[PDB]
């Protein structure tokens, strides 16, 4: 029993961490066969960040200008390229730490590890989601861009996340690994926002299900509700709309426990509504959204990672 | 900016994992050097838990009767003796990925990394507090002893906890890796119950200071108190006493904020006399106690891990 905010262990992408370092910059990269994946703003000087020209500032920039380092070990950079907003460092040594990985896209809604770095170095993990409005609300100071976002599955780690930028609010953006950003943001000191955000419904169901697995059931009513009417209070309360994709997501849940998803939808429609007075539900006084119903499942059912 | 749950990167831990079987039973230990750590109770089978003789169970089994697995490796099992409430079983051979280590008994209010694990492999990490009342609130399932808790410093990793049992109310209850168990439990199944657990008022404060270095201010008032004075509400709401010690120890969040102890001491006051009104601190709804100063000053700092 117990319910945890639980990240995916990091030792897999830990071996993958390195410092890339140019002329006065340092960040963090990623290091897979003989590449080395990092943000491209590492070419950049504290000088001109409100908007730099990238591909300019790149055609000036030759392999022995980057500094690429494993621990104590320095990388040879024998070829660089930019993606989008990420340089490949191509190096004379392929990682013989490389796990089995694949880059992923992933949607709003999902959720993963991500594993902070300053200077190469692994400072801590936490779980973080992708928030609608494609910002995630994370912990990340200077230094800690090239930083990744993670899955694991069995042996496989999908990378689905690097860290390049903080918004106003204390949010945060960044890139895919392809090095396409998440939203309508970009790797430019200007005036960006992130738009309005809305809680992830299906995420607070699966929740719920934790809750009940875990004993804790006070909220449930004995009501019933349409998905069409139920998405109208969601509405309201902004809450994303539950479609039946995420009914039927739900079913493991849902079959576990016995409650029709359109059941536990009436108990959160009470719980907009109403409000706790000033109960919590798994140890927590509000709704909590970033949890997936695969990381319910996972968590309740002992996954691990090979 | 930003603040988060922070756990320790597991890397190094889980490359000391290895799977322990005796009979039925299969829960996870810890291999360190040629000597590999997992709770007794894995010689028991599910007939007598009420209340086993281990020492008497114990002499009837030999190095064979334990499969120890390393991944897909077994691990021939050489010797055997129990300490306490933990057996050391040593094996021909040591594992090459042991880290720099140290077990160390911590003290209630601190905080530790679990990496919670089911057949010698890892499901994920989280971070925790050794309650006042020497449980844990942890997240585990049928087959998860033998996971640890632990933290790291620099490069040397301190653990602190072995997981083996679950209470009444879903909190957790396990050893030091010597065998002894903190709080006044045992491993037996019988009625045992946590006491009366109490809030980490220093870790409170901790966090406090983190919501203020984020920006999060609008809970700070005017005035100071006397350390006496504060301690007789912090009785009141079943917070435990602030020592002049607790002070001294949030002496550089005090400095770098400019907020006197005590005058945090003061706002804190406010907050439980009078409650939140509906605002959050860091986005959580309720006073967080689970941040140790140094948790806090790692995390804002940036602190990394060789
Ligand atoms: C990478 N190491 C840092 C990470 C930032 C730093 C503080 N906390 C973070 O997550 N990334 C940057 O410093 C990027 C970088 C230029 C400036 N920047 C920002 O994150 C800035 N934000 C924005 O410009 C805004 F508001 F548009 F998001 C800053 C004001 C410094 C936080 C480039 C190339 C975007
Ligand atoms: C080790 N793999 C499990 C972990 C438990 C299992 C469910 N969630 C956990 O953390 N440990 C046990 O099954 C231990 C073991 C006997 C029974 N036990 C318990 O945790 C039981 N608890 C108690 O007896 C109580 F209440 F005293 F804490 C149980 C009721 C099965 C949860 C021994 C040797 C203690």
């Amino acid at each position: 029993s117990g319910f945890r905010k639980m990240a995916f262990p990091s030792g897999k992408v830990e071996g993958c961490m390195v410092q890339v370092t140019c002329g006065t910059t340092t960040l963090n990269g990623l290091w897979l066969d003989d590449v080395v994946y990092c943000p491209r703003h590492v070419i950049c000087t504290s000088e001109d960040m409100l908007n730099p020209n990238y591909e300019d500032l790149l055609i000036r920039k030759s392999n022995h200008n980057f500094l690429v380092q494993a621990g104590n070990v320095q990388l040879r950079v024998i070829g660089h390229s930019m993606q989008n907003c990420v340089l490949k460092l191509k190096v004379d040594t392929a990682n013989p730490k490389t796990p089995k990985y694949k880059f992923v896209r992933i949607q709003p809604g999902q959720t993963f590890s991500v594993l902070a770095c300053y200077n190469g170095s692994p400072s801590g993990v936490y779980q973080c989601a992708m928030r609608p409005n494609f910002t995630i609300k994370g912990s990340f100071l200077n230094g800690s861009c090239g930083s990744v976002g993670f899955n694991i599955d069995y042996d496989c780690v999908s990378f689905c996340y690097m860290h390049h930028m903080e918004l106003p609010t204390g949010v945060h953006a960044g890139t895919d690994l392809e090095g396409n950003f998440y939203g309508p943001f970009g790797d430019r000191q200007t005036a960006q926002a992130a738009g309005t955000d809305t809680t992830i419904t299906v995420n607070v169901l699966a929740w719920l299900y934790a809750a009940v697995i875990n004993g804790d059931r006070w909220f449930l009513n004995r009501f019933t509700t349409t998905l069409n009417d139920f998405n109208l209070v969601a509405m309201k309360y902004n809450y994303e709309p539950l479609t039946q994709d995420h009914v039927d997501i739900l079913g493991p849940l849902s079959a576990q426990t016995g409650i029709a998803v359109l059941d536990m939808c009436a108990s959160l429609k009470e719980l907009l509504q109403n409000g706790m007075n000033g109960r919590t539900i798994l140890g927590s006084a509000l709704l909590e959204d970033e949890f997936t119903p695969f990381d319910v499942v996972r968590q309740c059912s002992g996954v691990t990672f090979q």
